[PDB]
């Protein structure tokens, strides 16, 4: 299996991409420590880290509600500071958590679960499009850090992937919806969640040790 | 003069790029309300347009110590949010506050001075490049949706800029300082406060109204 | 004026968006030198740099038809040479005849006038769009080394402009244009000629020293 | 079993560049790797090709030419340019419109372009090649999502400090002078190896990665970032 012997942390477990991870990456060999713990709580992310012990792999998969059509004008600060507890801090809270142990072996992967809204504009997603524009700046700040260490940090730039938060089935079933979609993106469809899971998969592999710090887009095309 | 009868809030009037832009914009015709207001304190952006009255130009200008060398694990998550309160919230509180009055008049102008530590890594910055990401992505998704309203928002992505908080005169003024730069600036030279605002206020102006959302890579060449 | 005393050497002045440049850039101060040679030929951009004398500005002109919907299959051999061959063999040939002026004094200024389909994908535009990434890439790989000699190399990404050449008055007229041009460009109208060398004349003046090998997007928003 | 079992793979200049890895892991994943030597600077010559090879199932555009390190733009004359565009740019376009119709008519296709982390960003001393490399992107760029209408995948690989004879022989690795330019600008720290390149290619030649279209993926130890 492409990840034989490896142990992976893996956040919000149910949430977002979490479900399609934990079953290619177990079909790959991993353990998956599926966690579920609440890291906008302050020190939470360590006690995680020091029950899960030996971690190769931190699956970093945080999600907010994008708030689809909701305006600039309408994005009160509750709305706002929400993206950024629920995606924003917690991934360095997390992040910090597991480094420790990655940098004394000299080795070590992160995936961040992130968005094409970090990307490019997405429209009708002012503040969830701000935080992860700040995960996707995590990445490219820590990566090249981490890798002194010989650890990988990458971010997944996903958008028009099936998951409960963004592309639930209710909405995508519409024919206003399928329309919109064949305009906008590329190849025509949606992703399936175990394809994300599969290039996730790449990234959390040693099969990716050169691959370091970038947003990888994963959405079809859109952001071509 | 370029600017002539607009009236232009600037934020932070004396940190940061505000003292150039005064000066600049003010011999361009502006008048330039120079705010010190801490927009950290909700509330507080609303009042200061209230009291402002009609604006043409939102000169949004936050700075906060980058803690250059700080490293990942030394980014502690008091260091990590004061990088957050102190520019990132603070920025949709302020534009938030003045579209209203540029959506009635169908004309706006919003200048973002941020940082090209939002564009590429830059060593030993991880806090303050993530919130300058995210003020990056504040202007890639309020762009385009202000733009439907003829409001122009374009960010500032500079570095190697003299002001107190990131290139002050002591930090500038040593060989080791000036043997880096040399290697990693191709204009070999960093540039001035009035550099910087003669950007600004081209994109202030209305000879950049074609200019949606986009990032001006001020910097030399660093991120090039 | 802006460019007071400044001689600028214009390439194929007549097309393209040479027009505004020349109005611009003579109300700002310029001796504008409106050049019409064919710069597909060897040898002629150094013939031209000879008559021209003293230059401070090149203006990188060059324009091909894009074959709007034209797809890879259709994109023949001689379609794909001849947008190689109109705009980017020139632009070498023209930019190193005026470098070693440039590199006596120690000061410069190129803008290449490109295309934000150097930037992303543009439907129906494949031979177009890969040449104008070739002069994307001319001007990111020119601009750091020219900038050790205070040299400033930028590049203009345009996009939903008037010119003869891609929005032409007849293309631009009709309702089908219009309903896909305001889903398309978050402005929701085109640029004019004038605000184009609105921007090539910062690019161009010494209030734009410290920008060095930098793509700006001139689309109303499109790219973003 | 394989990752690529049952394709067969049109590998261009297959002993040149990243080559080599290329077949050597494409085979271990159960691929049958047609391994190309033709001159693809020649009109003509990709069409014939395709047809030689029968059923293709992934095209890797592997091109490369001498970067000319060093060179200053004053210095790149006309030849060194237009070889640049002539080795490595339009032989692009005349194999994957060669491929193309046999991958529509099935809906089905994969395309891995091998480029250069100097498509990306500033490359010192590599001027004309760094052009070539940025239409190159280009291609994939705007190749990428019109294909995709068609169930094709075309992404490109911007690689930078990869083992390969082209750009990392031992002379130029050799020296005090690089190894330090590398510690300063290499975020890992290291080279890659030609199989870790082919492990990215391997990827994007599989059926794991259709969602992925008309990217960019900088394999470059960070150095971009
Ligand atoms: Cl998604
Ligand atoms: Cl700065
Ligand atoms: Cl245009
Ligand atoms: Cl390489």
């Amino acid at each position: 299996g492409r990840l034989a012997g490896k142990r992976v942390l893996l956040t919000n477990a149910d949430a977002y991409m979490g479900e399609a991870t934990v079953q290619v990456f177990e079909e790959e060999g991993a353990e998956v420590i599926a966690d579920h713990t609440d890291l906008t709580k302050v020190g939470a992310a360590e006690e995680v880290v020091e029950r899960a012990g030996h971690i190769d792999v931190l699956v970093a998969n945080f999600a907010v509600d994008a708030h689809w059509g909701v305006t600039v004008l309408e994005t009160d600060e509750e709305l706002w500071q929400t993206a950024y507890e629920t995606i924003v801090h917690p991934l360095h809270r997390i992040c910090r958590a597991v480094l420790p142990q990655f940098y004394e072996r000299n080795k070590g992967k992160i995936v961040v679960y992130g968005s094409a809204a970090a990307m490019r504009y997405t429209e009708g997603a002012l503040a969830y499009s701000t935080a992860r524009f700040a995960q996707r700046g995590y990445v490219t700040a820590l990566g090249p850090e981490a890798a002194r260490h010989n650890v990988n940090v990458n971010f997944i730039a996903q958008h028009w992937t099936q998951n409960k938060e963004y592309f639930w089935p209710e909405r995508i079933a519409t024919d206003e919806f399928k329309e919109d979609m064949a305009r906008r993106v590329p190849l025509g469809r949606l992703a399936t969640a175990r394809e994300h899971a599969l290039l996730a998969l790449f990234l959390a592999s040693d099969e990716s040790d050169f691959i370091v710090g970038k947003s990888i887009e994963f959405d079809g095309g859109w952001a071509t």
